[PDB]
């Protein structure tokens, strides 16, 4: 896994979304599509990354590189 | 320009750093090297991205995708 092959946010991309984590007005209806433009996947995969980032263990978000 | 060829943060990478912009404790001595690990370039290029992001026009940071 190095590049995103089929709009699924591969590791190279997962990093980027972890830098936002909603702090710069990201992950909102106007910044999900913002990322999509040069990120490569759609807002759906943004919201899937978003919840799978925290919900993996209970929503406390202790995972950053995991 | 699609991938980073020689640790210079290409467009694919520039996006990621714009998601942080220091908001998630990024761009600090412990998160510059954090990014570097899977970002591909060193903390030097983080600080160069950082200042070149805002200083391009006077430090007000109106550029996000530019």
């Amino acid at each position: 896994m190095e590049k995103r092959p089929r709009t699924e946010f591969s590791e190279e991309q997962k990093k980027a979304l972890d830098l936002a984590f909603y702090f710069d007005r990201r992950l909102t209806p106007e910044w999900r599509r913002y990322l999509s433009q040069r990120l490569g996947l759609n807002e759906e995969q943004i919201e899937r990354w978003f919840r799978r980032k925290e919900q993996q263990i209970g929503w406390s978000h202790p995972q950053f590189e995991k």
